[PDB]
């Protein structure tokens, strides 16, 4: 049984925490729920930590008092097909292998599944750790609660005696790095300096050995990623997001300064000694758009290259942890601003971007976003009970599972089947354009070897490579983005038509150039 | 937002609370969650309360940290038919009106429905307050959460300007008294002395004006009826139960001294002005048999009469708040022990007992009880989750709604349909014997006017009245008890066969006596 | 389900009062042969017959009416309580008169 | 495992059985499926039974060759309410006790 500590004594040295804790809705929640500070209190001064107190990062620290939220969070949606590769004819990107050749995602890129699995899935995917980490056996893939209790309760490490990234299975990659983990867990929140910069007080940073880092991490999507544990108020903790919104001055809604001001973020920094160390962003409102944008964004979380000169940009560089915070039509400019690209296409030689799940940046400007709807309204709605205390579902999933509360309460004019039909009209149309975009990209890509072998000039090949960058961007945004257009159907349509336009231009260029060499 | 208080300051005067709070699983739960004691702290002394602190009795005091249990509790089982009169051919007691004539339950006795409604249902039933209290309109009958928020959010009072029990509708009774409320709410837990005895520190007692008392009460089945708010440990608060188990030394399992010792109760008394005032019973284990026995027992909660001389036993008498804590075959002895009966039958003139829902006493000695099964195992089982933190369902309802958890985890040999079939075998058989018992009771009852009018002697009539007591007891136990025999099928069968035997004896006696006068 | 539950609350309550009204009507009716055979006066029997008209009316309205009270729950309740009151009055009248002949 | 007996030996004394068994659809079904008659055959005469043979009356004697019919037969219809007294207002004969009084 927990025994409360004298919080007032803590506050004699922790004024920053005092000011948050005493005013919020956790004012009565004793520190012992999350900290074991006995040896710390025995040895600290206001200027010397003494023994480091233990901080609980497990989600069960919150589940004792918030079981409904915890249980809703940990639910596994079995209908969310697991380990389903996107590069197959029945998934998102039938021609993905041709189009992404040269990038690590070629080794495996599955559709997302329930949040409980995020950290384990990160650990075990074939592209991440050379197959080092595996589920203990194939039964454990079902165990969402186990994954939440801790990754290492359900996974094994092929070689606990080495810490290097290497391939244990032949068709794997070692793309994982420490930045990745920031969107899988925040167990390291007290051990990682803002942005993963080097810092005397940080155990871990961008340049850490990711296998060693991985072993220190356990829990997915900690509850405190969206809720300050001291004030209980809404926040974000993700450095890259705070950096885009606050440091770079882009705001929470870059296209809407008014909404940015009303629904803004306040950066709060915590020091180690006299030096800034970590930060959070306290939200003006409980704005799920911004909470979810901690992860459901396009980012750099990887090394890359400079567009200017092709030189390597390593994990040591700040650019390796970057939120572009740009819509699809602003992305190329945003990548130029930091002089960055991800990979060279294996066939075409084009410098290309790699896009990842840009739900937040896609949602901007959409009819729903402009109407003040937010991710939670469709994906974690309030529970409706005939008799009971309302709470917010934390099972972040498709609205198809809760259409009454996700859609139809707003869309009183529709039946469930009508609402589903409207979703499907957009997804079907968007997917058709994704498929056509891939057809044209593939057609262009296949012309590169023919052109090269025919003696087509480097000037013409580079013109086609410049077209490839854009054809790729305006396609891949949408295979990366998880709504298949629903979050912004007009934008998807314009983008995908642009992709096709660019590929068509490149195909004509290369065909004419080949035909001229012949021839 | 709540601001915590310094509990150490409280504990300076409240040692008992300190001892409980600092050790249990609520050691980190600040007093401000349930008490507003600022003026109290300013004015109290070590022995005088000063200004009374505010104590939250609402169930939402627990719901902010235990939403799952709260929401499970407040769920309304719509399939539990509401306001369904038992004295109908399709319910529990087709011949109830004839058999109960002379008792207030003739005015209305509905089947139970979900716990959320217990206090409002108590207030509005036709037998209780003369029709004084009613739902604000007929829509409100659905509103379980509303009832939980407070009875007076969903009910009206026909005359807020009077506090007397009287009939507002013609076919109502005014049977309610303060004792009843102890099985509907414990909002009065700090305002009611143990047993409802007169006490200088009690606002309410057995002899209070029940309409006034009613108006002070809001919440059904408070969470703290089973869980001590300070220790979070298992308990009971119902005085009558503590009195039976502890004061009268009967034990939690009167038939089993070993189980009584292992699964016992410790009476803790709180004082006012250093005089004993109220009490709780801390349980050794989280034993739902005893928790549920706070209410699901046969009791006195009413005036009555003495068996010895027929004199009135009023609400002022301790016997008006009594747990018999006796199974059906020990009941008559238990009623003789306190020299009490409830009513005289309107037709036969027999002194009769009135039985009420004796689930706890019926469950004793049953195969399930002997095997260590408890009410909660069948009626509020653990929730099974594919992925999640397990908690205990607080929706106390028929196992039919959760057979996998309630039955089939133990009965791995059965399908759901088989388990249901086994329940129905017992219930069908028991009901048939209830019906037959009523047939024979009615046959006897109907002979009394004929016998009296034919000039049959008072001696014969009194012999028949003595048989009526037993015929009634061994029948009514089972219409009162809610399992229709399932809780103890062999006992039901033996009892109901005894009822029939007694009625048959009386029928023969009276017919012979009538025939001899003719 | 909530709406259904609200219907059933009314119908269940009303039906119970219909059944009780019938119980009391039947009790009264069954006293008539006993009273007649005991030599109770035509004056008392006629008083009871006048009560029977009302006891019958305030009951049968509701077995005849198809909503089992739903169409007007307060009216059903008041009526059926009146039926029971009238039957009880008649029962007392006849029992007393029979007992006086005996 | 069952071992067949020589039915012809039986039929020497059991002409009626012979006439029935040899013509019908059980002509190939050996007596041992239902009878253990070894001591009977040792002790019987044409007119005296001698030691009584064992005859299986259990339904599983038929179930090894007719499992479908057996399993269909033994099915329990759970919807056929069990131990449901007819003398109740919700069953077949609400006033049965009054009407049948005097009968078991
Ligand atoms: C002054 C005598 C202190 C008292 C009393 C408490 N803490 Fe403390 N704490 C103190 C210092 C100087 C530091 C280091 C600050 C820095 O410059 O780095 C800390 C740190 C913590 C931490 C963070 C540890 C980490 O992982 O980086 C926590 C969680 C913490 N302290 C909690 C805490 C609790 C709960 C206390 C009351 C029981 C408490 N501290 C008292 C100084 C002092
Ligand atoms: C019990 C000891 C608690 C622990 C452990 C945690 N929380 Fe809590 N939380 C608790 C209370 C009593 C309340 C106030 C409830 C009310 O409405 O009065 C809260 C509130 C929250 C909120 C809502 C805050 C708001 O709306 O401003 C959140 C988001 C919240 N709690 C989250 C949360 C987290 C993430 C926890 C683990 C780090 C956590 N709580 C623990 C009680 C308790
Ligand atoms: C980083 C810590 C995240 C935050 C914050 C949010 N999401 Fe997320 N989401 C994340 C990952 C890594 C995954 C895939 C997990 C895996 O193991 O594959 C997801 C997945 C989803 C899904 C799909 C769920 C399914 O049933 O398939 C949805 C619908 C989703 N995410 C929505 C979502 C919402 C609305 C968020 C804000 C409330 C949110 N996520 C935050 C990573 C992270
Ligand atoms: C008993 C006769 C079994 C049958 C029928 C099924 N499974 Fe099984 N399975 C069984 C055992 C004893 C084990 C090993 C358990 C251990 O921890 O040692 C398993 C294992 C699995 C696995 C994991 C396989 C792996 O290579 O790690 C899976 C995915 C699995 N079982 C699934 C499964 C399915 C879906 C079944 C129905 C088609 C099935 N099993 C039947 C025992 C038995
Ligand atoms: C936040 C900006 C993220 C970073 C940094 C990383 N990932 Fe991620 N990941 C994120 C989300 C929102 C999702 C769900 C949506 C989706 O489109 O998948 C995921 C999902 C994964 C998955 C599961 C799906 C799959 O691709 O197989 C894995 C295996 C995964 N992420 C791994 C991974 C790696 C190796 C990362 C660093 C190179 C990485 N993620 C970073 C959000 C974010
Ligand atoms: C961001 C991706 C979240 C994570 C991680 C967690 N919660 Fe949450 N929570 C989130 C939102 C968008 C809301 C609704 C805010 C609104 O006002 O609309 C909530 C709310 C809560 C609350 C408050 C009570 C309620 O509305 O249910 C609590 C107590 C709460 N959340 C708890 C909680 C727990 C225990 C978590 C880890 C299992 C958790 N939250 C994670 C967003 C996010
Ligand atoms: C309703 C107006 C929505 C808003 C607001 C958000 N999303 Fe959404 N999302 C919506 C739909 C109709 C769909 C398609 C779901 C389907 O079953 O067809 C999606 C999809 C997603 C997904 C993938 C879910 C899955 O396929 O299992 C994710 C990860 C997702 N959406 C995330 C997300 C984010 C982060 C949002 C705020 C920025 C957001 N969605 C808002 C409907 C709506
Ligand atoms: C948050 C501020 C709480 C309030 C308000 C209530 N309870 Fe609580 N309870 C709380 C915690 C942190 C715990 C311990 C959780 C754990 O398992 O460690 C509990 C525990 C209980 C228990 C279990 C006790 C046991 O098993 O010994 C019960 C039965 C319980 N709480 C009941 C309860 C009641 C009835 C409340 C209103 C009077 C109540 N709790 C409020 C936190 C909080
Ligand atoms: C007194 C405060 C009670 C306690 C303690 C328990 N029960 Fe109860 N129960 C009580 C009443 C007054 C009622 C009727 C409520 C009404 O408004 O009619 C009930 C009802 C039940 C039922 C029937 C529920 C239904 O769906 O019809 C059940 C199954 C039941 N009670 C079980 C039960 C259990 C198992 C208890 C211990 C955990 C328990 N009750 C306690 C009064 C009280
Ligand atoms: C605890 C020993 C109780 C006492 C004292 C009173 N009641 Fe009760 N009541 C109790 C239980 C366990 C139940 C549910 C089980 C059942 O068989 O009903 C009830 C139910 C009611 C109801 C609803 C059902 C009905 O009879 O219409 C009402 C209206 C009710 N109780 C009223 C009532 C009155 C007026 C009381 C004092 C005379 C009284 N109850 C006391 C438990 C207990
Ligand atoms: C007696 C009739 C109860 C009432 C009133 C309440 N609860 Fe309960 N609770 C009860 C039992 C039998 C149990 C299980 C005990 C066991 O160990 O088997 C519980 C348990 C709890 C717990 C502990 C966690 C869990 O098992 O779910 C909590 C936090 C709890 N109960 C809370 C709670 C609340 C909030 C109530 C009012 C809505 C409540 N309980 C009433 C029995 C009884
Ligand atoms: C399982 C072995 C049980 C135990 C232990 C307890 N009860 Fe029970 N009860 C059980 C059944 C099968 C039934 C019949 C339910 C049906 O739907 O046919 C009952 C019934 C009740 C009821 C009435 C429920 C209703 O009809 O809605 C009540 C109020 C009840 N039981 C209370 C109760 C008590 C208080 C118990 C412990 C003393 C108890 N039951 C144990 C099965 C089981
Ligand atoms: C296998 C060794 C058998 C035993 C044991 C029993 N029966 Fe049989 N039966 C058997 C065969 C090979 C056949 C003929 C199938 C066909 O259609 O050609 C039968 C037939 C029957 C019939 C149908 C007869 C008809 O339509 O004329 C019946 C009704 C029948 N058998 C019943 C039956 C009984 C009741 C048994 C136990 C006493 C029994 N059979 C055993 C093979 C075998
Ligand atoms: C609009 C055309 C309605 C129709 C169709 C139904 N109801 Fe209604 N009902 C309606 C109103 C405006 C009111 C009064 C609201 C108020 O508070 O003033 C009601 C009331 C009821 C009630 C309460 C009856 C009473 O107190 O006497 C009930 C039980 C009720 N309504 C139920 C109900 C049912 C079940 C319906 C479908 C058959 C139904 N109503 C239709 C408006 C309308
Ligand atoms: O992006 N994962
Ligand atoms: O007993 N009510
Ligand atoms: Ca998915
Ligand atoms: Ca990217
Ligand atoms: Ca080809
Ligand atoms: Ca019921
Ligand atoms: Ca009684
Ligand atoms: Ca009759
Ligand atoms: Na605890």
């Amino acid at each position: 049984n927990l025994k409360p500590v004298d919080a007032m004594q803590c506050f004699d040295c922790h004024t920053q925490i005092e000011d948050m804790h005493t005013v919020g809705k956790h004012a009565t929640v004793n520190c012992v729920h999350c900290h074991d500070a006995t040896e710390h209190v025995e040895t600290a001064s206001s200027r010397r930590m003494g023994e480091r107190p233990v901080t609980r990062m497990d989600l069960e620290a919150c589940a004792t008092c918030h079981t409904a939220q915890f249980n809703s969070f940990v639910e596994v949606r079995h209908e969310s097909h697991p380990r389903l590769e996107k590069a197959t004819p029945t998934s998102r990107s039938p021609m993905f292998d041709k189009l992404i050749a040269g990038h690590g995602f070629a080794f495996e890129h599955a559709e997302p599944r329930s949040h409980a699995f995020m950290l384990v899935d990160h650990f075990v995917v074939d592209r991440a750790y050379g197959g080092r980490f595996q589920f203990k056996n194939w039964q454990k893939v079902t165990d969402g609660m186990g994954a939440v209790r801790g990754a290492w309760t359900v996974l094994t490490d092929a070689d606990p005696e080495s810490s290097d990234q290497r391939r244990f299975l032949s068709q794997t990659a070692t793309a994982a790095n420490p930045v990745c983990l920031n969107c899988k867990t925040q167990d390291h929140i007290l051990d990682w300096a803002y942005m993963g910069d080097e810092h005397e007080a940080a155990k871990w940073s961008r340049t850490s050995e990711v296998v060693e880092f991985a072993r220190d991490l356990n829990h997915p999507l900690n509850c405190f990623m969206c809720h300050d544990p001291h004030s209980a108020g809404p926040r974000v903790v993700r450095d890259g997001l705070i950096n885009a919104v606050v440091d770079r001055g882009l705001g929470t809604y870059p296209h809407d300064p008014v909404k940015s001001e009303q629904q803004g973020m306040t950066k709060v920094t915590f020091q180690r000694g006299r030096e800034d160390f970590r930060a959070i962003g306290l939200l003006d409102t409980a704005d799920s758009n911004v909470m979810c944008a901690q992860c459901h964004v396009e980012y750099n979380c990887n090394p890359g290259y400079q567009l200017s000169d092709g030189s390597r940009v390593g994990m040591d560089d700040r650019r390796a942890n970057h939120f572009f915070w740009a819509n699809v039509f602003d992305y190329k400019e945003a990548a130029q601003e930091i002089d960055f690209f991800d990979f060279r296409h294996a066939t075409t030689g084009a410098a290309l971007p790699k896009l990842q799940h840009p739900e937040a940046e896609t949602f901007w400007g959409s009819v729903h976003e402009r109407n003040g709807v937010a991710c939670a309204d469709c994906h974690m709605p309030k529970v409706q009970l005939e008799n009971g205390k309302v709470y917010t579902s934390h099972s972040q999933r498709t609205p198809r599972d809760m259409m009454g509360q996700a859609c139809l309460n707003c869309h009183a004019e529709w039946t469930e089947d009508q609402a589903l039909y409207a979703i499907d009209y957009i997804k079907n149309y968007t997917h058709g354009k994704i498929v056509k975009s891939e057809y044209w990209l593939a057609k262009m890509i296949d012309l590169f070897p023919v052109a090269k072998r025919a003696g087509v000039s480097e000037d013409v090949l580079n013109q086609a490579r410049e077209l490839h960058y854009d054809a790729h961007l305006y396609w891949e945004w949408w295979t990366a983005e998880n709504s298949v257009g629903f979050h912004n159907p007009d934008q998807a349509r314009e983008s995908l038509m642009t992709s096709i336009s660019k590929s068509k231009e490149a195909v004509s260029l290369l065909n004419d150039a080949i035909d001229a060499q012949v021839a």
